[PDB]
C-alpha cells in the first residue's frame, strides 16, 4: 500500500506520516498529537540536525514530507534531499542543473514536494517538473513546461488529486512570474509519465488545453474585462498578452464536490492604467481571472466558479494565498462548508465553497487605507479616493506618491496559517508596515520586470513588525496577539497539545499557548526561519520538523525592512525536535 | 586589567575563561570541571547554534576562545566572529578582504585567535596578521609579512608570551607554505604596534633579524647538511633556497626556563634526491632544521636546542605536530620535565624540555613500514631497506612504486591530542591507512607546487580508518582503542569528569569514558567535525562548545579516502551544549 489515493485522502487523520503541503487536502495544518503539550514543552529538545551544504544558501521555504521513516525535503537552488527520520542519515539527493539565465522574482526558493505511489515530485527554477523514484535518486520523467528566458519559473509545491468522475489520479501544479508579464497557467499531469492531461490559462479570453490539443477558452473571447485597442492584432491592450494571474502557491481539494481549489495571482503590469481604457475608470475593468480564488473541474480544467479578492489590483496584492476548508457555523445555526483566506490586501474572507459566494469578510491587520471594508451584498471592496496612484503630470516620468497600507508585501504573504480543531481559531502570521507608491512609465520587454510603479517599504509602528494573531472566524475578532521586532515569514502549525508553533526572523523556533498567546518555549537554530513546521509520530514518539535558512522577498524588496534584516545570517539545514528519551 | 600576562599564564586553572589554543601554555587540553561527568553525560543537550552563512563554507578548524561574556571564533575564508556566550547572538564580524590568488595547500582554514589586553589577534590567508579592538571589531594594526603569490600563507593560531629576562610581552606566529618552496619563518611582534621584534628562519644557514636589522645565521653559515653546488650562485643546490621547515601550527611556552617550544615543518621538495648530493647518501644530509621540535629564546629569536623527528624527510612527514608539556615519571625513578608529541611519522616522542634529549620513543599506529624503531642511544630512526623510493630509470618520466605507511597524511595530522592529569594518559586522534609512492621530475616554478613525487592514499584495514587511542607514555602501551569508519580529523578535550571528547567525519560530537574507552553519548550536528572542542563555566553552569563544518586536507589529497568522504555535507557553524536545567 505504498502511497495510494486514500492514504493521501486520509492524511490529516494518520499521525505517523505527512504527505503533502498542508497536512491534508483541506490544508488545515492541524494534528491530533498530544505527547508534546503545554505542561511539558519546556523540555523539548533538538534530536539532530542535517546541513544542506554545497555552499548554496539563500531562503529555505520548504515544507517537509515524511513517509515510512523517510523525510523528503527540498532546498534552495532546486535540490531534493531524502533523510532517515530517526538518525539524520542521508539516503540520496538530487541536484538540478540550472541554466544561467533563470529569473525567479523573489529568491531561489522551493516550497515542497508531493509523494504518490513510488515517486517523489517537485518543481524547478528553470520551469520544469521532475519525477524521482522515492527509493533511488533516479529520475523517472522530466518535463519543462515554459520558457524561463521569458519570465516563468516554479516555486510552489504540487499536490495529487483524484477525479471522482473519470477515476484518474492527477498531479496538480501551477506557474510563476506575474512580475515578468507572463500569462499564468494551471496544469494537470499523469503521475507516471508526466504527460499533459490539461492546461488552463487564468487571464480571460485565453485558450486552454485538453488531452493534447486546444479545447475551450477562459470565459468570453472578446474578454470584456480588459480594455480594447482597435490598432493591435488582438484588439486588446498589450497587458492582455502579459496578463498574469499565475497560481504560484498550491491547490487544495474537496472530494465532496469534485473540485480543485486554487488561488490566482496578481495581474501584469502593476500599474492600473496599463489595464484601464485611456480616460476611463478602473471600476469594472476587473482583470478577469486574476487575484482571486478559482474553483476547478478536475476532469477538464474548466473553471467551475471564482471569487475575486482585489477586482483591479493596482497594488500587487497577489490574491492566491492558501484556502483552508473549514466548517463555518455562520453566526447562529447554519453550518456552511467554506473556504477561509487571509489575503495580501489585509482582509479575511469566508467563501461558500459550493459556489464561491462570499459569507463573511473582515480586516486582520490594523490601519488599512486602500479600502474601508468589503460590502457584503456586492462582494466588492469599497475603495478610498486617492489610493490608485495618479499618472504623472505632463512632463513628469514619475507621478505623485501616495501612502498605502498594506504594502505590496501584504498583510500576510505566502507563509501559511493553521486551523485549530479544538479552539475554532485561525492562527495568522501577519505583519504591520506600509509604503510610498507612485506611477512610472509602463512598457513590456521580454525578460525584463514589468511593473510600471516605484515603491518604498517602511515601518507602521516603532516597536514591532510581525504580528502573531488569533482570529475568530465568526465574529472577526482578535482573540490574542504576539508581537515581534522582525517581520514574520514562517508557516504556523496547530496541535491538540494546546500549542501553536512558528519560527521568527532572528532564528528562534517557538511554541505558544493556543488559548492565551503566551510564549512557552524557544530555541535558537542559528539562521532566520522561513518555512512551515510539521509534526509526526515515530515508533511511539512525537517529532517536530522545521527547515532553517533565511531568505525570500524581504532581503531583496523590503526597503527599510531589507535594512533591518541585513544582520541575519544565511543557513541551510533541517532540524528535528522531540522529548528527551531518558 | 583586561587579560594580562597572569590571566594567560594561569589559563589552565581558571574554569571561567579560555584564552589560547591548547587551553594553557603547556597545551594540555585538560579541564578540572566535573559538572558534566561519566554518570550524567547521557543528558547533555544543545543550548544554541550560530550559522556562519555568507555561502562561504569549506573546513572549519577553529578553536574558539572565551572571556568576560564573549566567544571569539574564526571561520573559513579569513573571517572572525564575536558571539554572546549565553544567547548565541552575534556582536560583531570582521571579514578580511582576500585577493583572488592566495594558494593555501590544504583548504581555506583557520585554527584560532589569541588575546591580550583589549585586543584579539589572528592570521589570514594572504599571509598577514591582524589586530582587532575586542569590544568592537575595528582594526588597530595589520602586517602583511610575506608574499602570497610565491606561496606563503598563515593557518595556525598565534600565541602570547612573556620574556622573563626583558619583561616584554610578545605575539608569536609562524608561516605556512612548504609545498610551494618557501623558507619557513617564526616571528615575534609587539602586541600594540604589530612591529617585528625578531624573525628566525628554520632552514640552516639563512639569516635572522632582530629589531629590524639582520642579526645572526641559523646554525652554521655553510649549511653542511644541505648539498653543495659550485656553479650555483648561492654555493648550494637549488632546494636550499626553497627548503621549507615552516612552523605552520602553534608554539608552547615554558616560563621556568624562558623557552618558546615549537615544531618546524617538512623540508621542500618531498623528493629526497633533490636534497642529496648526486650519487651520495640521503643519510647525513639531514636537511637541518626541518621536521623536528625547536627550543627558542624569546629575547633574540635564537635556537637554544633542536630534536629532529625524521632526518631527511622523504615522505612529507611534517614534523611540527603540537608539543605538550608534562611531568614524565621516568620508567622507574626520575621525574623529567618533558615534551610529549605524536608525530606524523607514527612514532610518539617524549623529550627533555631543558636540553632537547630523547627519553623514550614507541609507535602509536600499527603497521609502520619506513622504520623499524627509534634507536634510543643515537636518537635516530633505523630505516628499512627500500623505503625511500628510487629514481626513474633512464628514459622514464616516473620512478617505480613502493608501499609506505603511514602515508604523507600521517599517523596523526594537526588535530591535537589531550592529556589527563587524573589518568596519566595521552588521547591521540590517529588513523590507519597507507600509500603507493613514487618519484617524478623536480623543478621550482614560482607560485606552483614543488613536490617531485606521485602518490595514492589507500586503506590499511577493511573495517575502520580512524583510531582513537589512549596511550601510556611510560610503558608505550595502547590502554584502550575506539574505532571509526572514516578518518579522525578533530581535536580531543579531556576533563576531571572521567571524560574525553571528540568529533567524527560523519557529523557526531561524542563522549567516551577516559579509563575504559566506552562511547557514552553522541549528538548529530549535520556535517563532519574537524576542530578542537573547549569547555568553561558560567553562572554555575558547564558549557561545552565545538566548531562544525567539514573540510581540511582529506577531500583534496586523500585519494581513496577523498572518495570515501565524498557524501559528507559542508556546513559552517558553532554549537554550545549543556546539562538540562531541571
Ligand atoms: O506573482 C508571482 O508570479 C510571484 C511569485 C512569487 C514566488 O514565486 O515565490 C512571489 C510573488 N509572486 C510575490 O509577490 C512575493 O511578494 C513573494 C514573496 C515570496 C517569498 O517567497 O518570500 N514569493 C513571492
Ligand atoms: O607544510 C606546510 O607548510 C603545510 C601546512 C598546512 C596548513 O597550513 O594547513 C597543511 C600542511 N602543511 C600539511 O602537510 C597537510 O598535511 C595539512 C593538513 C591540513 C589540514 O588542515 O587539514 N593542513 C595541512
Ligand atoms: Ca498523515
Ligand atoms: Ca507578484
Ligand atoms: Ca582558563
Ligand atoms: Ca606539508
Amino acid at each position: 500500500k505504498d502511497v495510494t489515493w486514500e492514504d493521501i485522502a486520509n492524511d490529516d487523520k494518520t499521525t505517523g506520516d505527512v504527505l503533502q503541503y498542508g497536512m491534508g487536502t483541506h490544508a488545515q495544518r492541524w494534528s491530533p498529537l498530544k505527547q508534546v503539550n503545554a505542561d511539558n514543552v519546556f523540555k523539548l529538545t533538538p534530536a539532530w540536525s542535517y546541513s544542506f551544504g554545497d555552499e548554496k544558501q539563500r531562503g529555505q521555504e520548504s515544507q517537509a514530507i515524511v513517509s515510512d521513516g523517510v523525510i523528503y525535503v527540498t532546498a534552495s537552488y532546486s535540490r531534493l534531499f531524502a533523510l532517515d527520520a530517526k538518525t539524520g542519515k542521508r539516503l540520496w539527493t538530487y541536484n538540478h542543473r540550472l541554466p544561467d539565465d533563470i529569473r525567479p522574482c523573489c529568491d531561489v526558493v522551493n516550497r515542497g514536494a508531493a509523494i504518490y505511489g513510488d515517486k517523489v515530485f517537485f518543481g524547478t527554477l528553470d520551469a520544469s517538473v521532475v519525477a524521482l523514484n522515492k527509493n533511488t535518486g533516479k529520475v523517472v520523467w522530466k518535463k519543462k513546461f515554459a520558457d524561463h528566458g521569458a519570465g516563468y519559473t516554479m516555486t510552489g509545491a504540487p499536490t495529487i488529486v483524484k477525479d471522482g468522475k473519470t477515476g484518474k489520479v492527477l498531479l496538480i501544479h501551477g506557474s510563476s512570474g506575474d512580475e515578468f508579464g507572463v500569462v499564468g497557467r494551471l496544469f494537470a499531469r499523469d503521475p507516471d509519465t508526466g504527460e499533459e492531461i490539461w492546461m488552463r490559462p487564468f487571464v480571460e479570453g485565453h485558450m486552454g488545453r485538453l488531452n493534447g490539443k486546444d479545447s475551450t477558452v477562459t470565459g468570453d473571447v472578446k474578454a470584456p474585462s480588459w480594455p480594447d485597442d482597435r490598432n493591435s492584432p488582438t484588439g486588446k491592450v498589450e497587458s492582455w498578452s502579459h496578463g498574469g494571474g499565475a497560481p504560484w502557491q498550491s491547490a487544495s481539494f474537496d472530494a465532496e464536490t469534485n473540485t480543485i481549489i486554487v488561488g490566482a495571482g496578481n495581474p501584469g503590469p502593476w500599474n492600473t492604467w496599463a489595464r484601464t481604457a485611456k480616460g476611463g475608470n478602473p471600476h469594472d475593468y476587473d482583470s478577469l481571472y486574476t487575484s482571486g480564488q478559482v474553483g476547478v473541474d478536475p476532469s477538464s480544467g474548466e473553471v467551475k466558479w471564482f471569487y475575486q479578492h482585489t477586482p483591479n489590483d493596482a497594488w500587487d496584492f497577489s490574491g492566491n494565498n492558501e484556502l483552508v476548508l473549514f466548517d463555518y457555523k455562520a453566526k447562529d445555526g447554519k453550518i456552511v462548508k467554506a473556504t477561509a483566506h487571509a489575503d495580501r490586501n489585509g482582509f479575511f474572507y469566508v467563501v461558500d465553497r459550493s459556489n464561491g459566494k462570499l459569507q463573511n469578510a473582515f480586516p486582520f491587520v490594523d490601519n488599512i487605507t486602500w479600502a474601508s471594508h468589503i460590502d457584503l451584498k456586492t462582494g466588492r471592496p469599497v475603495e478610498r479616493e486617492g489610493q490608485r496612484p495618479p499618472l504623472p503630470e505632463p512632463g513628469q516620468k514619475h507621478g505623485k506618491a501616495v501612502e498605502v497600507s498594506p504594502p505590496f508585501l501584504g498583510g500576510k504573504n505566502w507563509n501559511p496559517m493553521a486551523y485549530s480543531q479544538d479552539t475554532g481559531l485561525f492562527y495568522v502570521p501577519a505583519n504591520h508596515w506600509k509604503e510610498d507608491y507612485w506611477t512610472e512609465e509602463v512598457s513590456y520587454t521580454k525578460g525584463s520586470a514589468y511593473l510600471g510603479m516605484g515603491f518604498r517599504i517602511k515601518r507602521m509602528y516603532d516597536d514591532h513588525v510581525g504580528s502573531l494573531r488569533a482570529m475568530d472566524p465568526v465574529s472577526g475578532k482578535v482573540v490574542w496577539e504576539h508581537k515581534e521586532h522582525l517581520p514574520l515569514w514562517a508557516g504556523v502549525l496547530a496541535t491538540a497539545g494546546n500549542l501553536v508553533f512558528t519560527g521568527t526572523g532572528d532564528g528562534y523556533f517557538k511554541a505558544f499557548d493556543a488559548k492565551s498567546g503566551k510564549e512557552l518555549w524557544k530555541f535558537q537554530t542559528g539562521s532566520g526561519i522561513v518555512s512551515p513546521p510539521i509534526t509526526w509520530e515515530q515508533d511511539g514518539e512525537q517529532y517536530l520538523g522545521v527547515t532553517v535558512g533565511y531568505g525570500g522577498a524581504v532581503p531583496l524588496w523590503g526597503g527599510d525592512m531589507a535594512d533591518l534584516t541585513r544582520p541575519v545570517a544565511q543557513g541551510g539545514s533541517f532540524w528535528v525536535f522531540k522529548l528527551p528519551s531518558w
